[PDB]
Protein backbone atom coordinates (compact mmCIF):
# COMPACT_ATOMS: atom_id res chain seq x y z
CA UNK A 1 0.00 0.00 0.00
CA UNK A 2 1.28 3.36 -1.08
CA UNK A 3 0.65 6.47 1.07
CA UNK A 4 1.07 10.12 -0.72
CA UNK A 5 0.82 13.54 1.83
CA UNK A 6 0.19 16.48 0.04
CA UNK A 7 0.13 19.29 2.29
CA UNK A 8 -3.03 21.44 2.13
CA UNK A 9 -3.23 25.08 0.29
CA UNK A 10 -5.54 27.71 -0.32
CA UNK A 11 -6.06 27.65 -3.94
CA UNK A 12 -6.95 23.96 -4.21
CA UNK A 13 -10.13 24.93 -3.74
CA UNK A 14 -10.61 26.50 -6.84
CA UNK A 15 -12.03 24.71 -9.57
CA UNK A 16 -10.36 23.96 -13.46
CA UNK A 17 -11.88 22.63 -16.07
CA UNK A 18 -14.56 20.93 -14.01
CA UNK A 19 -12.77 19.39 -11.44
CA UNK A 20 -10.93 21.71 -7.84
CA UNK A 21 -7.55 21.61 -8.16
CA UNK A 22 -7.35 19.15 -5.00
CA UNK A 23 -9.51 16.82 -6.64
CA UNK A 24 -7.31 16.99 -9.77
CA UNK A 25 -4.02 16.17 -7.70
CA UNK A 26 -5.89 13.30 -5.72
CA UNK A 27 -7.19 11.50 -8.76
CA UNK A 28 -3.66 12.00 -10.43
CA UNK A 29 -1.78 10.39 -7.69
CA UNK A 30 -4.59 7.63 -7.06
CA UNK A 31 -4.21 6.67 -10.93
CA UNK A 32 -0.63 6.13 -9.83
CA UNK A 33 -1.92 3.90 -6.79
CA UNK A 34 -1.38 6.54 -4.15
CA UNK A 35 -3.79 6.81 -1.50
CA UNK A 36 -4.31 10.42 -1.04
CA UNK A 37 -3.83 12.46 2.87
CA UNK A 38 -4.55 15.93 2.99
CA UNK A 39 -2.48 17.36 5.86
CA UNK A 40 -2.15 20.73 7.48
CA UNK A 41 0.44 19.08 9.71
CA UNK A 42 2.11 15.63 8.64
CA UNK A 43 1.01 12.60 10.57
CA UNK A 44 3.26 9.61 9.11
CA UNK A 45 1.73 6.10 8.75
CA UNK A 46 3.31 2.76 8.34
CA UNK A 47 3.84 2.05 4.53
CA UNK A 48 6.44 1.52 1.83
CA UNK A 49 6.24 4.39 -0.65
CA UNK A 50 6.33 8.24 0.95
CA UNK A 51 5.35 10.34 -1.58
CA UNK A 52 5.40 14.35 0.51
CA UNK A 53 3.87 17.07 -1.68
CA UNK A 54 4.32 20.94 -0.59
CA UNK A 55 4.08 23.54 -2.96
CA UNK A 56 0.47 23.52 -4.52
CA UNK A 57 1.11 21.92 -8.10
CA UNK A 58 -0.93 20.47 -11.45
CA UNK A 59 0.44 17.71 -12.49
CA UNK A 60 0.02 17.40 -16.01
CA UNK A 61 2.41 13.81 -16.88
CA UNK A 62 -0.28 11.21 -17.63
CA UNK A 63 1.50 8.09 -16.23
CA UNK A 64 3.39 8.95 -13.10
CA UNK A 65 6.05 6.00 -12.78
CA UNK A 66 7.92 5.76 -9.67
CA UNK A 67 10.54 3.64 -8.81
CA UNK A 68 12.83 4.04 -6.54
CA UNK A 69 14.23 7.00 -3.95
CA UNK A 70 14.73 10.52 -5.94
CA UNK A 71 13.47 14.21 -5.86
CA UNK A 72 10.23 15.58 -7.95
CA UNK A 73 11.49 18.59 -9.33
CA UNK A 74 9.70 20.00 -13.01
CA UNK A 75 11.63 23.31 -14.83
CA UNK A 76 13.77 24.03 -11.53
CA UNK A 77 10.65 24.19 -9.28
CA UNK A 78 10.99 21.53 -6.22
CA UNK A 79 7.34 20.08 -6.11
CA UNK A 80 7.44 17.03 -3.80
CA UNK A 81 9.74 14.90 -2.58
CA UNK A 82 9.50 11.00 -2.89
CA UNK A 83 11.31 8.88 0.06
CA UNK A 84 11.52 5.28 0.66
CA UNK A 85 10.50 3.75 4.36
CA UNK A 86 13.67 4.87 5.90
CA UNK A 87 12.08 8.31 6.49
CA UNK A 88 9.84 6.54 9.19
CA UNK A 89 13.18 6.08 11.07
CA UNK A 90 13.98 9.53 10.62
CA UNK A 91 10.81 11.70 11.29
CA UNK A 92 10.53 12.69 14.64
CA UNK A 93 6.95 15.45 14.13
CA UNK A 94 8.54 18.20 12.81
CA UNK A 95 8.02 18.59 8.97
CA UNK A 96 10.94 20.88 7.84
CA UNK A 97 13.78 19.52 10.42
CA UNK A 98 12.78 15.91 9.10
CA UNK A 99 13.06 16.63 5.39
CA UNK A 100 16.60 18.37 5.55
CA UNK A 101 17.93 15.59 8.08
CA UNK A 102 16.76 13.20 5.53
CA UNK A 103 18.43 15.10 2.48
CA UNK A 104 21.68 15.32 4.84
CA UNK A 105 21.53 11.37 5.16
CA UNK A 106 20.89 10.55 1.58
CA UNK A 107 22.11 12.23 -1.49
CA UNK A 108 19.42 11.59 -4.06
CA UNK A 109 19.08 12.75 -8.03
CA UNK A 110 16.46 14.89 -9.19
CA UNK A 111 13.82 13.33 -11.74
CA UNK A 112 11.86 15.92 -14.22
CA UNK A 113 8.27 15.55 -14.60
CA UNK A 114 5.55 17.74 -16.19
CA UNK A 115 4.18 20.11 -13.86
CA UNK A 116 2.85 23.74 -13.14
CA UNK A 117 3.43 25.43 -9.62
CA UNK A 118 -0.05 27.09 -8.66
CA UNK A 119 -0.52 30.75 -8.61
CA UNK A 120 -3.34 33.19 -8.77
CA UNK A 121 -1.81 35.29 -11.89
CA UNK A 122 -0.96 32.02 -13.76
CA UNK A 123 -4.01 29.58 -13.51
CA UNK A 124 -5.02 30.87 -17.03
CA UNK A 125 -1.95 29.54 -17.88
CA UNK A 126 -2.45 26.26 -16.48
CA UNK A 127 -5.51 25.76 -17.57
CA UNK A 128 -3.79 26.13 -21.42
CA UNK A 129 -1.61 23.66 -20.65
CA UNK A 130 -3.94 20.93 -19.34
CA UNK A 131 -5.87 21.46 -22.61
CA UNK A 132 -2.79 20.85 -24.58
CA UNK A 133 -1.28 17.22 -21.99
CA UNK A 134 -4.64 16.09 -23.66
CA UNK A 135 -3.71 15.45 -27.14
CA UNK A 136 -1.11 12.73 -26.61
CA UNK A 137 0.57 12.75 -30.03
CA UNK A 138 -3.16 12.07 -31.23
CA UNK A 139 -2.42 14.93 -33.49
CA UNK A 140 -4.25 17.94 -35.07
CA UNK A 141 -7.52 16.30 -35.14
CA UNK A 142 -7.21 16.08 -31.70
CA UNK A 143 -6.40 19.04 -31.08
CA UNK A 144 -8.98 20.84 -33.20
CA UNK A 145 -11.22 19.65 -31.03
CA UNK A 146 -9.77 21.37 -27.72
CA UNK A 147 -11.87 24.59 -27.54
CA UNK A 148 -14.91 22.30 -28.06
CA UNK A 149 -14.09 19.81 -25.04
CA UNK A 150 -13.09 23.12 -22.59
CA UNK A 151 -16.46 24.47 -23.58
CA UNK A 152 -18.22 21.50 -22.18
CA UNK A 153 -16.24 20.79 -19.43
CA UNK A 154 -17.09 24.07 -17.88
CA UNK A 155 -20.73 23.77 -18.49
CA UNK A 156 -20.45 20.35 -16.60
CA UNK A 157 -22.06 18.42 -19.38
CA UNK A 158 -20.23 14.67 -18.53
CA UNK A 159 -18.23 12.53 -21.34
CA UNK A 160 -21.31 10.01 -21.12
CA UNK A 161 -23.94 12.55 -22.39
CA UNK A 162 -21.64 13.07 -25.26
CA UNK A 163 -21.57 9.65 -26.36
CA UNK A 164 -24.97 9.36 -26.17
CA UNK A 165 -25.68 12.41 -27.87
CA UNK A 166 -22.85 11.09 -30.34
CA UNK A 167 -24.70 7.90 -30.77
CA UNK A 168 -28.24 9.04 -31.49
CA UNK A 169 -26.70 11.15 -34.38
CA UNK A 170 -25.35 8.30 -36.00
CA UNK A 171 -28.64 6.33 -35.29
CA UNK A 172 -30.32 9.28 -37.38
CA UNK A 173 -28.84 9.33 -39.86
CA UNK A 174 -28.60 5.63 -40.77
CA UNK A 175 -32.73 4.87 -39.71
CA UNK A 176 -34.08 7.89 -41.11
CA UNK A 177 -31.78 9.55 -43.98
CA UNK A 178 -30.85 6.19 -45.47
CA UNK A 179 -34.28 4.50 -45.48
CA UNK A 180 -35.62 7.85 -47.08
CA UNK A 181 -32.94 7.04 -49.71
CA UNK A 182 -31.13 9.94 -48.92
CA UNK A 183 -27.29 8.66 -48.78
CA UNK A 184 -25.65 11.85 -49.02
CA UNK A 185 -26.81 13.35 -46.59
CA UNK A 186 -27.07 10.54 -44.56
CA UNK A 187 -23.36 9.71 -44.37
CA UNK A 188 -22.31 13.21 -43.99
CA UNK A 189 -24.88 12.97 -40.71
CA UNK A 190 -23.26 9.89 -39.62
CA UNK A 191 -19.79 11.84 -40.79
CA UNK A 192 -20.59 14.53 -38.72
CA UNK A 193 -21.59 12.68 -35.33
CA UNK A 194 -19.11 10.08 -35.85
CA UNK A 195 -16.02 12.28 -34.47
CA UNK A 196 -17.73 13.06 -31.50
CA UNK A 197 -15.50 10.16 -30.31
CA UNK A 198 -13.01 12.19 -30.18
CA UNK A 199 -14.23 14.69 -28.04
CA UNK A 200 -15.46 12.35 -25.58
CA UNK A 201 -11.95 10.89 -25.14
CA UNK A 202 -10.93 14.24 -24.97
CA UNK A 203 -12.95 14.63 -22.06
CA UNK A 204 -12.84 11.32 -20.41
CA UNK A 205 -8.74 12.30 -20.30
CA UNK A 206 -9.53 15.94 -18.51
CA UNK A 207 -12.02 14.83 -16.18
CA UNK A 208 -10.66 11.59 -15.25
CA UNK A 209 -13.07 8.95 -16.03
CA UNK A 210 -11.38 6.12 -16.92
CA UNK A 211 -13.28 3.31 -15.46
CA UNK A 212 -15.36 0.07 -16.47
CA UNK A 213 -18.62 2.11 -17.05
CA UNK A 214 -16.69 4.50 -19.39
CA UNK A 215 -15.00 1.61 -21.05
CA UNK A 216 -18.21 0.07 -21.25
CA UNK A 217 -20.61 2.26 -22.75
CA UNK A 218 -18.37 3.53 -25.06
CA UNK A 219 -18.04 -0.41 -26.86
CA UNK A 220 -21.38 -1.16 -26.83
CA UNK A 221 -22.48 2.17 -28.11
CA UNK A 222 -19.78 1.77 -30.75
CA UNK A 223 -21.77 -1.74 -31.33
CA UNK A 224 -25.27 0.45 -31.90
CA UNK A 225 -23.67 2.85 -34.24
CA UNK A 226 -22.03 0.09 -36.61
CA UNK A 227 -25.04 -2.00 -36.81
CA UNK A 228 -27.06 0.84 -37.66
CA UNK A 229 -25.23 1.85 -40.43
CA UNK A 230 -25.97 -1.57 -41.88
CA UNK A 231 -29.44 -1.85 -40.95
CA UNK A 232 -30.46 1.34 -42.98
CA UNK A 233 -28.46 0.26 -46.07
CA UNK A 234 -29.94 -2.92 -45.93
CA UNK A 235 -33.57 -1.74 -45.60
CA UNK A 236 -33.14 1.41 -48.35
CA UNK A 237 -31.74 -1.54 -51.04
CA UNK A 238 -34.23 -4.25 -50.26
CA UNK A 239 -37.09 -1.22 -51.23
CA UNK A 240 -36.49 1.86 -52.85
CA UNK A 241 -33.03 1.54 -53.75
CA UNK A 242 -34.05 -1.54 -56.06
CA UNK A 243 -30.97 -3.89 -55.28
CA UNK A 244 -31.37 -7.48 -53.25
CA UNK A 245 -27.93 -7.90 -53.83
CA UNK A 246 -26.24 -5.34 -52.74
CA UNK A 247 -28.94 -5.47 -49.63
CA UNK A 248 -27.85 -8.90 -48.97
CA UNK A 249 -24.61 -8.31 -48.70
CA UNK A 250 -25.08 -5.41 -46.86
CA UNK A 251 -26.73 -7.71 -44.50
CA UNK A 252 -24.14 -10.14 -44.39
CA UNK A 253 -21.32 -7.73 -43.33
CA UNK A 254 -23.34 -6.52 -40.37
CA UNK A 255 -23.95 -10.16 -39.48
CA UNK A 256 -19.99 -10.70 -39.71
CA UNK A 257 -19.25 -7.35 -38.03
CA UNK A 258 -21.30 -8.40 -35.19
CA UNK A 259 -19.10 -11.77 -35.08
CA UNK A 260 -16.05 -10.15 -35.30
CA UNK A 261 -16.37 -7.80 -32.39
CA UNK A 262 -18.33 -11.05 -30.30
CA UNK A 263 -15.14 -12.56 -30.45
CA UNK A 264 -12.53 -10.66 -29.27
CA UNK A 265 -15.71 -9.57 -26.02
CA UNK A 266 -16.13 -13.23 -25.97
CA UNK A 267 -12.89 -13.94 -25.38
CA UNK A 268 -11.44 -11.68 -22.80
CA UNK A 269 -14.45 -12.98 -20.82
CA UNK A 270 -12.30 -15.85 -20.72
CA UNK A 271 -9.01 -13.77 -19.30
CA UNK A 272 -7.84 -14.60 -23.14
CA UNK A 273 -6.96 -11.70 -25.85
CA UNK A 274 -7.85 -11.63 -29.54
CA UNK A 275 -6.93 -8.05 -30.61
CA UNK A 276 -6.00 -9.16 -34.23
CA UNK A 277 -7.18 -9.04 -38.03
CA UNK A 278 -6.78 -7.01 -40.78
CA UNK A 279 -10.37 -5.27 -40.44
CA UNK A 280 -10.58 -2.89 -37.94
CA UNK A 281 -14.06 -1.24 -36.95
CA UNK A 282 -13.52 2.54 -37.85
CA UNK A 283 -11.89 0.88 -41.28
CA UNK A 284 -14.48 -0.83 -41.86
CA UNK A 285 -16.64 2.26 -41.06
CA UNK A 286 -14.43 4.57 -43.02
CA UNK A 287 -14.89 2.26 -46.46
CA UNK A 288 -18.71 1.53 -46.30
CA UNK A 289 -19.47 5.60 -45.48
CA UNK A 290 -17.30 6.91 -48.33
CA UNK A 291 -18.46 4.45 -51.13
CA UNK A 292 -22.64 5.17 -49.65
CA UNK A 293 -21.75 8.50 -49.85
CA UNK A 294 -20.68 8.38 -53.56
CA UNK A 295 -23.53 6.49 -54.03
CA UNK A 296 -25.91 9.21 -53.05
CA UNK A 297 -24.19 11.54 -55.39
CA UNK A 298 -24.64 9.27 -58.45
CA UNK A 299 -21.78 7.32 -58.92
CA UNK A 300 -22.75 3.63 -59.75
CA UNK A 301 -24.32 1.23 -56.86
CA UNK A 302 -21.71 -1.39 -57.92
CA UNK A 303 -18.96 0.59 -56.34
CA UNK A 304 -20.76 -0.08 -53.13
CA UNK A 305 -21.09 -3.86 -54.02
CA UNK A 306 -17.84 -4.80 -54.68
CA UNK A 307 -16.78 -2.50 -51.52
CA UNK A 308 -19.44 -5.11 -49.14
CA UNK A 309 -18.05 -7.85 -50.96
CA UNK A 310 -14.43 -6.76 -50.03
CA UNK A 311 -15.33 -6.27 -46.75
CA UNK A 312 -17.35 -9.43 -46.34
CA UNK A 313 -13.91 -11.07 -47.16
CA UNK A 314 -11.72 -8.93 -45.16
CA UNK A 315 -14.20 -10.06 -41.91
CA UNK A 316 -14.03 -13.55 -42.79
CA UNK A 317 -10.39 -14.38 -42.46
CA UNK A 318 -10.30 -11.22 -39.23
CA UNK A 319 -12.72 -13.95 -37.45
CA UNK A 320 -10.36 -16.81 -38.73
CA UNK A 321 -7.20 -15.01 -36.99
CA UNK A 322 -9.35 -14.11 -33.87
CA UNK A 323 -11.15 -17.74 -33.59
CA UNK A 324 -6.93 -18.95 -34.07
CA UNK A 325 -5.32 -17.19 -32.06
CA UNK A 326 -7.88 -17.44 -28.87
CA UNK A 327 -7.56 -20.89 -29.77
CA UNK A 328 -3.87 -21.38 -29.33
CA UNK A 329 -4.08 -19.22 -26.07
CA UNK A 330 -6.98 -21.97 -24.54
CA UNK A 331 -5.11 -24.82 -25.27
CA UNK A 332 -2.00 -23.43 -24.01
CA UNK A 333 -3.48 -21.93 -21.02
CA UNK A 334 -5.13 -26.10 -20.36
CA UNK A 335 -1.64 -27.34 -20.60
C1 LIG B 1 -27.52 26.43 -27.78
C2 LIG B 1 -27.15 27.29 -26.57
C3 LIG B 1 -26.38 26.48 -25.53
C4 LIG B 1 -26.49 27.18 -24.16
C5 LIG B 1 -25.93 26.30 -23.04
C6 LIG B 1 -26.00 27.05 -21.70
C7 LIG B 1 -25.39 26.19 -20.58
C8 LIG B 1 -25.14 27.01 -19.31
C9 LIG B 1 -25.13 26.07 -18.09
C10 LIG B 1 -24.11 26.53 -17.04
C11 LIG B 1 -24.18 25.60 -15.83
C1 LIG C 1 -36.40 18.12 -26.48
C2 LIG C 1 -35.31 18.54 -25.49
C3 LIG C 1 -34.01 18.87 -26.23
C4 LIG C 1 -33.07 19.67 -25.31
C5 LIG C 1 -32.60 18.80 -24.14
C6 LIG C 1 -31.72 19.62 -23.19
C7 LIG C 1 -31.39 18.80 -21.94
C8 LIG C 1 -30.74 19.70 -20.89
C9 LIG C 1 -30.38 18.89 -19.65
C10 LIG C 1 -29.91 19.81 -18.51
C11 LIG C 1 -29.97 19.07 -17.17
C12 LIG C 1 -29.23 19.84 -16.08
C1 LIG D 1 -21.99 11.84 -14.84
C2 LIG D 1 -22.61 11.05 -15.99
C3 LIG D 1 -23.88 11.78 -16.41
C4 LIG D 1 -24.42 11.18 -17.72
C5 LIG D 1 -25.60 11.99 -18.28
C6 LIG D 1 -26.19 11.32 -19.53
C7 LIG D 1 -27.23 12.25 -20.16
C8 LIG D 1 -27.41 11.96 -21.65
C9 LIG D 1 -27.89 13.24 -22.36
C10 LIG D 1 -28.64 12.88 -23.65
C11 LIG D 1 -29.46 14.07 -24.18
C12 LIG D 1 -30.21 13.67 -25.45
C1 LIG E 1 -33.13 9.48 -32.72
C2 LIG E 1 -32.97 9.01 -34.17
C3 LIG E 1 -33.37 7.54 -34.32
C4 LIG E 1 -34.72 7.40 -35.03
C5 LIG E 1 -34.90 5.99 -35.60
C6 LIG E 1 -36.39 5.61 -35.69
C7 LIG E 1 -37.16 6.57 -36.61
C8 LIG E 1 -37.86 5.82 -37.75
C9 LIG E 1 -38.22 6.76 -38.91
C10 LIG E 1 -38.07 6.03 -40.25
C11 LIG E 1 -38.43 6.95 -41.42
C12 LIG E 1 -38.18 6.26 -42.77
C13 LIG E 1 -38.97 6.96 -43.89
C14 LIG E 1 -38.82 6.22 -45.22
C15 LIG E 1 -39.68 6.93 -46.27
C16 LIG E 1 -39.76 6.08 -47.54
C1 LIG F 1 -40.21 15.46 -45.55
C2 LIG F 1 -38.92 14.81 -45.05
C3 LIG F 1 -38.57 15.36 -43.66
C4 LIG F 1 -37.31 14.67 -43.12
C5 LIG F 1 -36.84 15.36 -41.83
C6 LIG F 1 -36.01 14.40 -40.97
C7 LIG F 1 -35.76 15.05 -39.61
C8 LIG F 1 -34.95 14.11 -38.70
C9 LIG F 1 -34.68 14.83 -37.37
C10 LIG F 1 -34.14 13.86 -36.33
C11 LIG F 1 -34.10 14.53 -34.95
C1 LIG G 1 -34.74 3.55 -31.41
C2 LIG G 1 -34.61 2.36 -32.39
C3 LIG G 1 -34.92 2.82 -33.82
C4 LIG G 1 -34.93 1.64 -34.80
C5 LIG G 1 -36.10 1.83 -35.77
C6 LIG G 1 -35.73 1.45 -37.21
C7 LIG G 1 -36.77 2.09 -38.14
C8 LIG G 1 -36.91 1.28 -39.43
C9 LIG G 1 -37.35 2.18 -40.59
C10 LIG G 1 -38.40 1.46 -41.43
C11 LIG G 1 -39.01 2.40 -42.47
C12 LIG G 1 -38.98 1.73 -43.84
C13 LIG G 1 -39.55 2.66 -44.90
C14 LIG G 1 -40.61 1.91 -45.69
C15 LIG G 1 -41.02 2.71 -46.93
C16 LIG G 1 -41.87 1.80 -47.82
C1 LIG H 1 -13.22 -8.48 -56.15
C2 LIG H 1 -14.64 -8.98 -55.95
C3 LIG H 1 -15.29 -9.37 -57.29
C4 LIG H 1 -16.11 -8.21 -57.86
C5 LIG H 1 -17.29 -8.71 -58.71
C6 LIG H 1 -18.38 -7.63 -58.74
C7 LIG H 1 -19.03 -7.57 -60.13
C8 LIG H 1 -19.96 -6.37 -60.21
C9 LIG H 1 -20.66 -6.32 -61.57
C10 LIG H 1 -21.93 -5.47 -61.47
MG1 LIG I 1 -15.50 4.63 -29.38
Amino acid sequence: MRLAYVKNHEIYGEKLLGLTLRERIEKTLQRAGFDVRFFDELSLEEAEDYLIILEPVLILERDLLLEGRKILVSDGFTVGYFFGGDFRTVFDGNLQSSIEKYLSLNNLESYEIWAIKLSNDNLKTAEKLLLSSLIGSRGLFAAIFLPIARLLADWGVSPDAVTVVGTLGVMAGALIFYPMGQLFWGTVVITVFVFSDIIDGLMARLLFREGPWGAFLDSYLDRVGDSSVFTGIVIWFFLGGANPTIAILALICLVLSSLVSYSKARAEGLGLTANVGIAERSERLVVVLVATGLVGLGIPSWVLLVVLIVLAIASVVTIFQRVLTVREQAKAWTA
